[PDB]
């Protein structure tokens, strides 16, 4: 009714200004104090607590360019190579949400 | 008059069958007798003759995947990241032909 229409309405507000929203990530990722890369401790310190409850460098620039290309291909396109305009992209997004086959592969602490 | 309209008419015949024309390159590039990669001798044996007239491996698979992505992005898209549908793609193609600034950077034996 309203969710998908609002999504397809708010998804085209950045397609007319594609050359603007991507300029923030490129200037926030070239900072020296960046901590967005996966560290051996930062990727486990926030996930060992549910495990305990259950059991009672040029590589950085490479990953930066990779995620930049990923966020560039996320909008106005898809990883399948097709166009997938606002008429189908929001449907793909909302179908990747309500899917029990994928929800069974999620983290147990995600949803009770 | 006729050239650009014929180009924009013949360029959309493969956009409806994008999943077909790319299947020939992938099956003709995985042959053992391939000789499309730039060899130190094959890239100069066909160019040393004009010079004489003037003077009176995983890398192969990597380049194959690279040129595959290049030919995948050539149609229904452009390297600039924009869409560039048939209405502008043929105009961008014919603009790289009639351009003296670029023709001055061409090979002398290309055009007399």
């Amino acid at each position: 009714g309203v969710f998908r229409r609002c999504c397809e309405k708010t998804m085209e507000v950045m397609r007319n200004s594609q050359e603007t929203l991507l300029t923030i990530v490129e200037v926030l990722l070239y900072d020296p104090l960046f901590d967005w890369t996966m560290n051996p401790l930062k990727a486990l310190y926030l996930q060992q607590r549910p495990e305990d409850e259950t059991e009672l460098d040029q590589s950085f620039n490479k990953v930066a360019e990779r995620v930049l290309m990923r966020l560039q291909e996320k909008l106005k396109g898809v990883e399948e190579g097709t166009v997938l305009s606002v008429g189908g992209q929001v449907n793909l997004l909302i179908q990747q949400a309500i899917d029990p086959k994928n929800l069974s592969r999620l983290f147990p602490g995600w949803k009770a």
